[PDB]
């Protein structure tokens, strides 16, 4: 039943508690165990008690699909049409209606949202829900909610929080209260393990066979460390014997069964029936993430939990208050925003968790080189243009140059096909046959014309699902990418930047592409390396220009599947990076 399910979730015995304690403190901290279900619950019981009478609900999820995920459950237990009263909103797909009560959505579509309204009228309360895999983008909004709390007293602002992290916060947000809401035993090792990969295997053989059943959870850090232990436990496994229970290993990189993960995977998985896991403990981590961690094994049942380090090592070489992720370009997005509310002066900036400087300042280099910024610092109009776009600096600037190389027209579908997750479907038995199909989009330039060739191809077959079977194409991933382009077409024409087409001039298409994305350029070595760091990569045997030679590329990402790796990489002439990418590379007249 809906009501039973609603019901039986820990939380619902302090649904009347919560609501007057929310409907007193204007800030308020509230630290749930996972599986109490305050990510869902609370965000109704406001809706429930009259919150959005005079505004919306708005919760913010660390992840994209945590967000949908969250949106389309709520959906389901207020039993209304997603995007109706319960909608959600993330970068380039906001499920949302003028009748949207409640609202899902990811820290930086509030950064967003914050910038065009700093007092947030349109919300009646704001509840961000990141207790673990809180970000500086997540601190930035803090301190941003702290000043718009003080300037509109109505509004209810809630920070979920972990045990360890919770009255660090409270403290920061005027000793304001903690709201609280309510097993498996830990085993360690006497001496520190010399070699955590051969301890982790050994820990993973013995629970197999001495233990009764539960299914098993270990986590490592690299993807040759993964490989290795596959192997491993494969040739143990059939050395055993015939009458040992099967062991079913699959690793994760985003009879018993064992599944291997690392870090990335570790914050995107909800696996039941595992009454085991395994804490290499090392990426080191902190008290709260080995006990994040812990509790993942008592999820379905009681258990147990290795980890493979002293006591005493949690105790003292690991720090319980958890050190916020800090991404790269993601910094340079939300400095960007922050000086385009007239907050400049990162130094004596309300941040909860001071990041490093040298984070801030590579960050400001690169808005800078972009020509975000100027020499001083301040706000460009260049930058206020590309703040009004809802992703990396680096590619709102190639927008933007693009319109000045009148090539606008094809760079919206480069710029669409970058955000995909996979655009080739590839099936091992008919691998071969794949890779042939694909060669007839490959471009002499490079991959980012290459998806140029993908998109007007399927533009010119009517966008047919039949075609995109045909050639091995992701028919979901090329609608997504239409879905994307049409959205961008629009925030163009908004702003005075309008779509030029200029019958693919590669020439130009490129040099905007230099514009930004300066900074992922490589050179070739007699593989290749890079020219901002002198880091070595390597071109991906799937890229278009992976047989050519072509002594200078620019590569959107850089994966680590194995070694370094470009994605979408494009031979470019370095005259353009004088040119069109000018402060950095201004080693000429």
């Amino acid at each position: 039943s809906i009501k039973e399910q609603r019901e039986s979730l820990p939380v619902f015995q302090f649904r009347d508690q919560i609501i007057q304690a929310v409907k007193d403190n204007q800030i308020l901290i509230v630290v749930g165990e996972t599986g109490s279900g305050k990510t869902t619950q609370v965000t109704q019981y406001l809706a429930e008690a009259g919150f959005t009478k005079y505004g919306m609900i708005g919760c913010t999820q660390p992840r994209r699909v945590a967000a949908v995920s969250v949106a389309k459950r709520v959906a389901e237990e207020v039993g209304c049409q997603l995007g109706q009263e319960v909608g959600y909103t993330i970068r380039f797909e906001d499920v949302t209606s003028p009748a949207t009560k409640i609202k899902y959505m990811t820290d930086g579509m509030l950064q967003r949202e914050i910038l065009m309204d700093p007092d947030l009228k349109r919300y009646s309360v704001i509840m961000l829900d990141e207790a673990h895999e809180r970000t500086i983008a997540t601190d930035v909004l803090f301190a941003l909610l702290k000043k718009t709390v003080k300037r509109r007293p109505d509004l209810k602002v809630i920070v979920t929080s972990a045990t360890l992290d919770a009255e660090k916060f409270s403290e920061y947000f005027n000793s304001c209260p903690i709201f609280t809401i309510p097993p498996v035993e830990i085993l360690y090792s006497r001496e520190p393990e010399p070699d955590y990969l051969e301890a982790a295997l050994t820990t993973v053989m013995q629970i197999h066979l001495t233990e009764p059943p539960g299914d098993i959870l270990v986590f490592l850090t690299g993807q040759e460390e993964i490989d290795t232990a596959c192997e491993i436990l494969y040739e143990r496994m059939k050395a055993l014997g015939p009458s040992v229970p099967e062991l079913i290993i699959l690793p994760i990189y985003s009879s018993r069964k064992v599944v291997i993960a690392t870090n990335i995977a570790e914050t995107s998985i909800t696996i039941d029936y595992i009454y085991y896991v395994v804490d290499p403990g090392f990426v080191p981590i902190s008290q709260a993430q080995a006990n994040q961690r812990a509790g993942r094994a008592g999820r379905t049942g009681p258990g147990k939990c290795f980890r493979l380090y002293t006591e005493a090592a949690y105790q003292s070489e690991m720090l319980p208050t958890t050190i916020p992720d800090i991404q790269r370009q993601n910094l340079a997005n939300t400095i960007l925003l922050l000086k385009a509310m007239g907050i400049n002066d990162l130094l004596r900036f309300d941040f909860m968790d001071p990041p490093p400087v040298n984070t801030m300042l590579t960050a400001l280099e690169e808005l800078y080189a972009l020509g975000a910024l100027d020499d001083e610092g301040l706000l460009t109009r260049l930058g206020r243009k590309m703040a009004d776009f809802p992703m990396e600096p680096s590619l709102s600037k190639v927008l933007i140059a693009s319109v000045d190389k009148g090539c606008s027209d094809e760079m919206v579908t480069i710029v669409s096909m970058l955000n995909l997750q996979q655009i080739f479907y590839r099936p091992k038995d008919k691998q071969q046959q794949a890779d042939q199909k694909k060669a007839k989009f490959h471009d002499p330039t490079g991959d980012h014309l290459t998806l140029l060739n993908v998109y007007n191809a399927w533009k010119n077959s009517g966008y047919s699902n039949a075609w995109c079977f045909e050639n091995y194409i992701q028919a979901r991933a090329m609608r997504r990418a239409r879905d994307v382009r049409q959205q961008i077409v629009k925030i163009m024409e908004r702003h005075r930047h309008p779509i030029i087409s200029c019958g693919r001039d590669t020439d130009k298409i490129r040099q905007a592409l230099c514009a930004g994305f300066f900074r992922n350029t490589a050179r070739k070595d007699p593989g290749y390396k890079t020219l901002t760091e002198g880091t070595p990569v390597y071109l991906h045997p799937s890229s278009a220009l992976f047989g050519k030679q072509a002594e200078w590329v620019l590569y959107h990402e850089l994966v680590l599947t194995t070694k370094e790796y470009m994605h979408f990489t494009t031979a470019i002439e370095p005259k353009w990076l004088v040119e069109a990418a000018p402060t950095f590379f201004k080693l000429a007249p």
